[PDB]
């Protein structure tokens, strides 16, 4: 029944990611708990060069966004780890070891310059789905990279947007559309034509009206997802998408485009717009209720909850009215939790400052692993793809 997980972190010191095998209930703060059974770093490229995003695409092969301005399509390999002797003058179970190797890759892809009208990362790397990718910086671009038929990455566009990007959304409840949004650059909607040679803007969000002390509300959206479309009768001349998304200011606002452009509700999550980023859909039992881009599949804002971070070491539960549900790792998480991501409906991956990768039961809270990996985390994938040969 319970096989062990394999985790793949970003580890931003040294710019490498680590593999990570455990099962439930590992934690190496504490000696009489579960270890792991294996933990290894690959891929080391230095600080100047550290992951910014992952996707995995399958077992075989992964494709990874860096700092350095580079993306690397990686081929994945597996071989079971042998179990040796300690003392030297038997046959017992084995699991699965992976080794990464570079294929091919893609170069120059940001601009420090565009940003100087503070520095250049990704933050986006989606299938647009199937060998199609895109790639997203700060700097406005989004580049759509491909597999070609020799298996080799090649760069079929480069299209401008608006800089800075805080985000980039993919639209994908049912025509290639998105979101996107940043530091005082206001939540626009963009169709890419499917020869992804140019694209178009079709909506630009208002900012809300001014307060009490008639002063204007700052503007910083920092997340972004995708609800279904406004049920029954619609008007003509309107698009109709729904989408939430999380601020910089310690906003959640809430959009339909039938409504108008101006956000139906922008409630304060926190006291003095504590800042925020981040934004994972969950259902409280743990259901998955997302997309494969985590987009969530219904068509009200009544049933959604959502998981922010701030910026010193909490992880906060929020509905779709802004009343909070709780926290995740009180206890336990002392740094900023620079990467959360809702995994399978049910689990909470977790890592920032405090160079501890973690998982959380989302219906229980329970934290179910805890593997202490030496570096600051900017990102997890977890797999599930792991052998066990008996003898």
């Amino acid at each position: 029944a319970m096989g062990s997980m394999r985790l793949l972190v970003s580890c931003v010191d040294s710019g490498s990611i680590k593999e990570v095998l455990c099962n439930i209930g590992t934690d190496t703060s504490v000696q009489s708990a579960l270890q792991p059974f294996h933990v290894a770093p690959h891929l080391a490229e230095g600080l100047k060069a550290y992951v910014d995003r992952m996707w995995v695409i399958s077992e075989d092969e992964a494709i990874l966004a860096r700092n350095s301005g580079v993306v690397e399509l990686v081929k994945i390999s597996k071989h079971l780890k042998e179990n040796e002797a300690l003392q030297v003058d038997d046959d017992l179970p084995k699991f699965d070891i992976s080794e990464f190797e570079i294929t091919s890759s893609v170069s120059d892809l940001f601009d420090d310059a565009k940003l100087e009208s503070l520095v250049d990362g990704f933050v986006t790397l989606c299938p647009i789905k199937n060998n199609t990718f895109v790639a997203a910086t700060k700097s406005g671009l989004l580049h759509i990279i491909k597999k070609g038929e020799d298996k080799k990455l090649i760069k079929l566009a480069s299209l401008g947007l608006k800089a800075p990007v805080e985000f980039l959304q993919l639209y994908d409840l049912e025509k290639y559309i998105f979101a996107y949004g940043g530091e005082e650059n206001l939540i626009k909607l963009v169709e890419i034509d499917s020869s992804f040679q140019s694209l178009k803007q079709i909506w630009e969000a208002k900012n809300v009206k001014n307060d009490r002390l008639d002063m204007r509300v700052p503007v910083w959206p920092m997340a972004l997802r995708f609800l279904e479309p406004s049920p029954g009768k619609t008007e003509k001349g309107k698009l109709n998408y729904q989408f939430a998304a999380i601020t910089r200011w310690s906003h959640l606002t809430k959009y339909s485009t039938q409504h108008g452009r101006k956000p139906f509700a922008q409630i304060d999550l926190l006291p003095n717009r504590e800042p925020l980023s981040q934004m994972e859909v969950f259902d409280a039992k743990g259901e998955n209720v997302v997309s494969s881009l985590g987009n969530f599949q219904s068509e009200t804002f009544n049933e959604l909850n959502v998981i922010t971070t701030d910026y010193k070491k909490n992880v906060f539960k929020f509905d779709g009215n802004g009343r909070m549900l709780g926290k995740v790792g009180r206890d336990d998480i002392t740094g900023s939790s620079t990467y959360i991501h809702v995994h399978d409906g049910k689990y909470l991956l977790q890592g920032g400052l405090d160079r501890y990768v973690r998982i959380f039961d989302i219906k229980t809270n329970k934290m179910l692993v805890k593997v202490y990996v030496g570096s600051r985390i900017n990102f997890i994938v977890m797999l599930d793809d792991v052998e066990i040969e008996m003898p």
